[PDB]
Order: C-alpha cells, then structure tokens, then sequence
C-alpha cells in the first residue's frame, strides 16, 4: 500500500526538506496553497488519522510540535493554520497521514 | 481557577453551559457553537496552553490524545465519509480563543484550499 509519501521518505524521489529526525519528515507541499505550505508525515506508515492506534498518540503529537517548530523557523510570526484531512470528505489526497501547515497570508473561515 | 478563563475555561469548568460530546482526565469535546459544517466540534485540553505556538515539548502526548479523541468522535458520531482537523494559530491563522483547540468538521464534503 506504497504512497509517493512512502517514496519521499525512502529519499527516491525528491522532495524540499525541511526537517528530519527518526520518526518524522517535514518537507514543502509541491502544489503550495500559501506562501508558506509544508506537510510533517511519520516516517511510520499510519494510512489515515481513522486508524491511528492509541499508542500513536504521542507519535501524533510529535507532528504538532515539529510543525510549529518548522513554522517558527520559516518565520511564521502573525500565525498558521495546522489541517489533517481524514478521508473523501475531509479531501484527503494521499493514504499517508499528514499534518498541513500553511501561513504567510491571511487563512479564512470556514476552513474548506 | 484551573483551565484559564477563556471561555473555554470556563466551560471546562461547567461554568458556562456546552454540549459535550466526550470528557476524560486530560481533555474535552463539546459541540462549537457557530459550526461551519453539518457536525463541527472542539477537541481543547483540560491544561491551559494558550495556542500550539507556546507548547512545551513535553505537551507531545496531550496534543496527540487530542487527535485520538477527536477521531474517536468522529466516529462515534457516525462521520464514516470523513472530516478535517484544524488548529488554528495567531490572527493569521484566524484564532479565536486564545486556548488550544483542534477543530474537527464533517457531514459535508470539505474544499481545498482549507481557508
Ligand atoms: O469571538 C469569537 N470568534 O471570532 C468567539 C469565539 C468563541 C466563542 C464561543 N465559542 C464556543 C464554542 C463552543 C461552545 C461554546 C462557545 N461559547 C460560549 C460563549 C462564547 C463561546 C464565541 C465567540
């Protein structure tokens, strides 16, 4: 059940990398929808945020603190929006759980 | 006055009324109250962190339960076509309260981009 998130990990194809360390991969989206606009995976393969196991939660977590990390670094001082998308509706677009996070301009409500 | 007195303090707090979805010992769930999708509700921690900005790296495993239980929701309110998550930080990110929360919205398809 290989992604191209898969891929990026395994360093075959390429990807802006942002940050790295042994669980987890920060890197630029490549169709951005902001200034700003980077994904932080696990390096473990969790399909989808629905089947997360309990003892993935600090795992989870660990996305949200390297993502804020990451956006402090880029500069990101008026603010950010953090997504993950769950499925056809919430408009997943790839069978490996991400966290989005977007800023340099100004993010509306509703969220989508 | 544990929790803050944001709003959300105080609803943790039961001094304001919610509808609450799921309580345990670290967070809450509870219906948002200007919903921007058919089912749209909060998942905030019981510890006041002001926004995910602040958080200490040892709040990695409050911030993940907030996940879980957020997609445990979502479950069990029958979202089985999916949802999104959001955090919200900073005017840009157009935060509201000044009290993490993650966002949870489904019953509906969702738009890209997310704001
Ligand atoms: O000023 C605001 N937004 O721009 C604002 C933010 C949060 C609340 C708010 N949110 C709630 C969410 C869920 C349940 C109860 C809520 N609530 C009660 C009183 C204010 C408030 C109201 C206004």
């Amino acid at each position: 059940g290989d992604t191209i998130f898969g891929k990026i990990i395994r360093k075959e194809i390429p990807a802006k990398i942002i940050f790295e360390d042994d669980r987890c991969l920060a890197f630029h989206d490549i169709s951005p929808q902001a200034p700003t606009h980077f994904l932080v995976i696990p390096k473990k393969h969790i399909s989808q945020i629905s089947v997360a196991e309990d003892d993935d939660e600090s795992l989870l977590g660990h996305l949200m603190i390297v993502g804020k990390k990451c956006a402090a670094d880029l500069g990101l001082n008026k603010g950010y929006r953090m997504v993950v998308n769950e499925g056809s509706d919430g408009g997943q677009s790839v069978y490996h759980v991400h966290l989005h996070v977007l800023g340099g301009r100004q993010m509306h409500w509703p969220p989508g």
